[PDB]
């Protein structure tokens, strides 16, 4: 099951912010706020983790 | 003000665990253990709190 487009774009943006070597506390605060704003955000966050992880294991 | 990636992610996870309406005593002991395991964890925990609070005010 697919993630609505605009949620997918936010999910991507927040996952990438968190792959930086360093992350500010402000970015962290904003990420958490996005994840908590709507169950779809949190679901998309988690699914993206799983798939990013699976992709790394293949590559 | 820079938190390394893997510490930022743990910080976020424990902060989110503590925003649940009910928290288990186990989760609590685990959160404490992380915060106490390394001064960077505790620093990340504090900064994150400062920024999550500033954020709630702006929403």
């Amino acid at each position: 099951t697919s993630i609505p487009g605009e949620v997918a774009e936010q999910a991507m943006h927040w996952h990438l912010e968190l792959q930086e070597p360093a992350v500010s506390a402000a970015t962290l605060a904003a990420c958490m706020s996005w994840r908590q704003a709507h169950p779809l955000h949190e679901h998309a966050w988690q699914r993206t983790q799983v798939f990013a992880q699976r992709l790394r294991e293949m590559r």
